[PDB]
């Protein structure tokens, strides 16, 4: 087995690896390193698509998605919750605190705030700027720990200008994320519509579990996927899905169907960014 | 060559109020109608009726007397509609459709969901019945959804799920009912499920995916509910819970008509409503 080892999506996803890795190379919990990696880039506004600084829907209201999966069948989301900088936390308390696995819109705030979180402005100068001037994708991780345990965490702030209470991947379980602790773990990137038609992290770890090895899983459910979006008539250039993996060895893939996604990964060889395959050629 | 046999049309739903709410599907299945207009014209049946506490009009409040009502739709293209926490609106399966096939989005929570519909025609109502609001008073002091899932005479399938939730949940929670993969999925090439009972659980192990996934590789539907069951029942062990204190069913279809059904504990029944006529049957149990 190859443990510790986090994989997180997009080239931020290298700076959350960072802090993941300071709970995992301690011999810390997946639970607490995933949440300790995606919090940075919900923390940092000039990361436009996840937590603070994200562009708000067409309303001008910043409203985020997050959900988180743990090494034993405990889930927790929000969607579409406004005014908390740090739902990938809020959706580990539902998981904690609550005999719930999702709440959203006012109801996830009122719980937030119940649970000691704060009230911020999310939207920055700059996202209310260019919201205005409108109207004239993710980060996923997952992660193995010393114990072998698997966890993940996947937060956004969705679609730009997205109609008002629109709802992606991130927060729903089987789409943006999956863990399987007897299996493997995956997080999506893409089109989160699309994400959720095909149930895409359910897939990947269904076909981990078929006893596929993770790259072939992510190429495998990317090839589903692909004869699906012909059987729909659409156009594969218009529309990207893709997945990272890891399964309980510790051996990880990616794959996507379009060219153009990175993702970091970081073991006992460091941290780095990495390239999937894709399909469309 | 196409099967020699395929029972078609064919409707399945959840619980004893699905024998009715299939006469109503049947009308437009035995006509040759879509399996998606049969579907949504069924489960509405079932949210139009106050006496039904867990679907739509009637349904038992949030702990705060708030009704927020869950829905989705799915046709045999893999075209998927989700309204979630939607207030004011009696029928949210046909706002889910209307999600489906009237915006780029497949899901919408809350607020947005109900300016969407209200955008669409849909009439803002009062859903608190007086009974609903009685019974909340006094507690501040089965049939937990209606599934339905379809095979038309083209060979087409579509599924609609729609609730009223947990009573006196949390405000905002969600269950599985309006999550596509969870409280219902459909693929045209292999077959459809839906869900009932306590949605964390049907959340937690994205239930319907699965037994539609089981299928795929080759269980008939009965045995891809059965052992999408007993993938819960280990994982309800291994958190250390109590069986007793859950139940989960699932009903599914596949291409050709076949059908099955499976469930944690006992008392749940399913309708199926064929050529041969309606009939209400019951399912094994894993709790015994
Ligand atoms: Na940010
Ligand atoms: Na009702």
């Amino acid at each position: 087995t190859n443990k510790p080892i986090v994989l997180s999506t997009w080239n931020f996803g290298l700076h959350a690896n960072v802090e993941a890795w300071k709970v995992l190379s301690k011999g810390g919990k997946a639970l607490d390193a995933v949440e300790k990696g995606v919090r940075l880039v919900e923390d940092d506004p000039t990361e436009r698509s996840v937590g603070y600084g994200g562009r708000p829907d067409r309303d001008g209201r910043v409203t985020l998605d997050a959900c988180i999966m743990d090494e034993n069948y405990n889930i927790g989301s929000v969607a579409c919750m406004e005014h908390i900088k740090n739902p990938i936390s809020v959706a580990r308390a539902v998981m904690e605190k609550t005999p719930h696995v999702m709440l959203v819109g006012d109801g996830a705030l009122e719980f937030a705030l119940s649970q000691g979180f704060k009230k911020e402005n999310l939207l920055t100068a700059e996202s209310e700027k260019e919201w205005k001037e409108w109207l004239k994708d993710c980060i996923g991780m997952i992660a193995l720990d010393a114990q072998g345990n698997l966890s993940g965490a996947c937060t956004t702030s969705g679609m730009a200008y997205k109609m008002h209470g629109r709802v992606g991947d991130s927060p729903i379980i089987g789409a943006g994320l999956f863990v399987d602790n007897e299996i493997g773990a995956a997080t999506a990137t893409g089109h989160g519509e699309e994400v959720i038609r095909t149930v895409g992290t359910h897939l990947v770890v269904e076909l981990m579990n078929q006893g596929r090895t993770p790259q072939q899983a992510c190429k495998e459910a990317v090839e589903r996927i692909v004869k699906i979006v012909n059987r729909r008539g659409k156009n594969l250039k218009d529309i990207q899905v893709g997945f990272i993996a890891l399964n309980k060895k510790g051996e990880y893939g990616a794959y996507c169907i379009q060219d153009g996604f990175n993702f970091a990964v970081h073991d006992q060889k460091g941290n780095r960014l990495e390239t999937p395959g894709f399909a469309l050629k």
